[PDB]
């Protein structure tokens, strides 16, 4: 998978905003959300999210569902390093275990489970 946020912003600029957010906004998690390729869902205009660390993955599912006009009756899976996070996990625990060298957390969503 290729991320549009990396194709539009190099590491030096991504890292700079990451160091910036991590210092000035310590209780916030910089998350990059992008649709996985070969998926038939709606694409999100807003890719950069500044969610609080107390926010849970279940709550993040709800926020993303409202922006693609998807109902709970539809399939929606989050992937981080090809691993589906649990709903109880906080976005802060996701960041600590899964953030990249640019200090951003990358989440992909799809309608498939693979
Ligand atoms: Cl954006």
């Amino acid at each position: 998978m290729k991320w549009a946020y990396k194709e539009e912003n190099n590491f030096e600029k991504r890292r700079a905003e990451g160091d910036k957010i991590r210092r000035k906004y310590p209780d916030r998690i910089p998350v990059i959300v992008e649709k996985a390729p070969k998926s038939k869902l709606h694409d999100l205009d807003k890719k950069k999210y500044l969610v609080p660390s107390d926010l849970t993955v279940g709550q993040f599912y709800f926020l993303i569902r409202k922006r693609i006009q998807l109902r709970p009756e539809d399939a929606l899976f989050f992937f981080v390093n090809n691993v589906i996070p649990q709903t109880m996990t906080t976005m802060g625990q996701l960041y600590q275990d899964h953030h990249e060298e640019d200090l951003f957390l990358y989440i992909a969503y799809s309608d498939e489970s693979v």
